[PDB]
């Protein structure tokens, strides 16, 4: 289901946003 | 000068907080 | 820190932020 894959790696991206913010 | 752009990142990673946290 | 790992930071925020306007 996509319907999840989409949701996982949408999640996923956050993470690195998280991330990146904190690096700045 | 410096200055100026690191205000700018300032009202950046404020944004992106804001962001990270609506998705 | 050294310019240089600033050009990183905001070469991958580019490219992070863009996939995630895939995403959605």
């Amino acid at each position: 289901g996509p319907m999840e894959e989409q949701r996982e790696i949408l999640e996923q991206l956050k993470k690195t946003l998280q991330m990146l913010t904190v690096e700045l």
